């Protein structure tokens, strides 16, 4: 639920939004410890 909420909840369709959102989602995924958790 946290990762889903951190998808589009925080029209224009510009590079100022299509890249900030992608970087934020990547940071959210990395903060979840992709290493270790995938094997779990």
């Amino acid at each position: 639920k946290s990762c889903h909420l951190e998808e589009g909840g925080e029209v224009e369709v510009s590079f100022e939004e299509k890249e900030m959102e992608k970087q934020r989602l990547l940071y959210q995924q990395s903060r979840l410890h992709t290493r270790g958790a995938a094997e779990m």
